[PDB]
């Protein structure tokens, strides 16, 4: 029995591309990701997820729909990440570099995937196919999958 701690994790998918963000600097720094962060308290996962899309793309919407959620453990870390992943393909601004990452679009056949974490490659097809998903990754490290689960779901 580990303990959880709440992340968000959100993807722009639009019928042809997907924004992604280089994160500059923490945590997974130097690969494409979705947006996203710890949730804070006092707020639901969506609206964190909402406010985490805002600050790091600058992009503002008032709603996401859950389509998966994703524990990953790290070796040495007794913490598990639990992170809720989001879409919307419904937005009407101009994503804006942060901080912490420079958002770019993706056409869905460039999908950088040997510069997102090695996770994506296998949950982010389900995405694309608009299929719900369950997944746990151990990592040794950033780069070394141990264990994984992978199982589409009906409900989130
Ligand atoms: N293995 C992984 N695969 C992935 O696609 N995203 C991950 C990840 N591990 C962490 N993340 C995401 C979840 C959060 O959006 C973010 C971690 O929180 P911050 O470093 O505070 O932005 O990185
Ligand atoms: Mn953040
Ligand atoms: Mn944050
Ligand atoms: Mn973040």
């Amino acid at each position: 029995m580990k303990a959880s701690r709440l992340y968000t994790l959100v993807l722009v998918l639009q019928p042809q591309r997907v924004l992604l963000g280089m994160k500059k600097r923490g945590f997974g720094a130097g690969r494409w990701n979705g947006f996203g962060g710890k949730v804070q308290e006092g707020e639901t996962i969506e609206d964190g997820a909402r406010r985490e899309l805002q600050e790091e793309s600058g992009l503002t919407v008032d709603a996401l729909h859950k389509v998966g959620q994703i524990v990953f453990e790290f070796v040495g870390e007794p913490e598990l990440m639990d992170v809720h992943v989001f879409c919307t393909d419904s937005i009407q601004g101009t994503p804006v570099e942060s901080d912490e990452m420079r958002p770019c679009w993706f056409q869905l056949d460039q999908i950088p995937f040997k510069d997102m974490w090695p996770d994506d490659s296998y949950w982010f097809p389900l995405l694309l196919q608009k299929k719900k998903f369950h997944g746990y990754f151990k990592f040794q490290g950033q780069d070394t999958i141990l264990d994984y689960t992978l199982r589409e779901v009906d409900t989130v």
